[PDB]
């Protein structure tokens, strides 16, 4: 894949793990709203990661 | 959703958590949220270029 693609992959992975850290810290505080947003973020970062991999070097 | 649009979603949502975390003095969460936003910016820039 191209440099752009490798950056999207690397960034997507970092966000996924960071969102997971917020999910833990938010629920530790019983901050349900913040947790739900972090969940949505994790879902989007995961989707970017899987979609980018699925199309790796294709274009 | 395109990768570009999913990065846009994260960019904004990350700053919304930043704002709500600040309101709760959840500083560790706020810092992570801001870092998430910066990384989303890179996906957005890369997806824009591509
Ligand atoms: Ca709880
Ligand atoms: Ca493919
Ligand atoms: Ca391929
Ligand atoms: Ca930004």
């Amino acid at each position: 894949g191209t440099k752009q693609e490798k950056t999207i992959l690397n960034m997507a992975r970092f966000i996924r793990s960071q969102a997971l850290t917020i999910l833990e810290k938010a629920n530790e505080l019983d901050a349900d709203e913040i947790a739900d947003i972090a969940e949505s973020i994790h879902d989007h970062a995961d989707e970017i990661y899987r979609s980018a991999l699925a199309r790796f070097g294709d274009d």
